[PDB]
């Protein structure tokens, strides 16, 4: 059913092709401050490369 | 039809040249607050040498 927020994609790995998933999520509660304004920092995981 | 804020660009790569873009956009909303007095920062990207 792939619950909110998660995307299928396909990746040509090097040996065939694999239905990789891809995956995200909040990290805090978001109302910290009605007025609050501070970039929403993305935090990237998984053994990237640069 | 080159949408807003791209521009062609020349470049002597290693092996010819190629007409490669460059590209910009906005990352937040503007009117964070209307009186708002903040450098408006940039953020440079795309492996850049110093």
């Amino acid at each position: 059913v792939t619950p909110p927020g998660v995307v299928m994609g396909l990746a040509w790995t090097a040996m065939g092709g694999s239905t990789l998933f891809v995956e995200t999520s909040l990290r805090r509660p978001q109302d910290k401050d009605a007025k609050g304004d501070k970039d929403g920092s993305l935090e990237v995981t998984g053994q990237l490369g640069e």
